[PDB]
């Protein structure tokens, strides 16, 4: 007398992810209207005028020894904030211009605080662009607050 000896086995089946994934829509802050052109790009400028955050989008190390700031809001004077001559943004790397006022803190070169200013100014229409070496703009970022239309 004897036995044993067996064979089996088979299986599959899941349930993985809900058909997709991307959920847009969630807060809006003013029209925005960014447009980079150049290695460098405005990575995100507070609306407030609190800070400017710009990160570089080029692999090779970018020297802002000249390079500016151009911040034009509403119907006030436009200030260039011109960067040091002694300045250079990596590649992938960002920086922040925090202001004067704007409860910041000097940390560079990452972070910085723009003395000269007392903050890059607020309002429901602000323009914040880059402006290199050579007064040319290599990227641009608006934002325009949707209040209300003249009546």
């Amino acid at each position: 007398g004897s036995s044993g000896s067996s064979g089996q086995s088979q299986g599959g089946g899941s349930v993985t992810k809900k058909r997709k994934l991307e959920s847009s829509e969630s807060r809006s802050s003013f029209s925005q209207h960014a447009r980079t052109s150049g290695r460098v790009a405005v990575e995100e400028v507070d609306e407030e005028g609190k800070f400017v955050r710009l990160r570089n989008k080029s692999n090779e190390d970018q020297s802002m020894g000249n390079w500016q700031i151009r911040r034009q809001n509403g119907d006030d004077p436009l200030m260039t904030y011109r960067f040091p001559p002694k300045f250079t943004l990596k590649a992938g790397q960002v920086v922040t211009i925090w202001a004067s006022g704007a409860g910041a803190t000097h940390s560079p070169p990452t972070d910085l605080v723009w003395k000269a200013q007392n903050t890059w100014g607020c309002g429901s229409s602000l323009r914040t662009a880059l402006i290199n070496s050579t007064g040319e703009e290599v990227a641009m970022r608006k934002l325009v607050r949707s209040g209300p239309s003249s009546g």
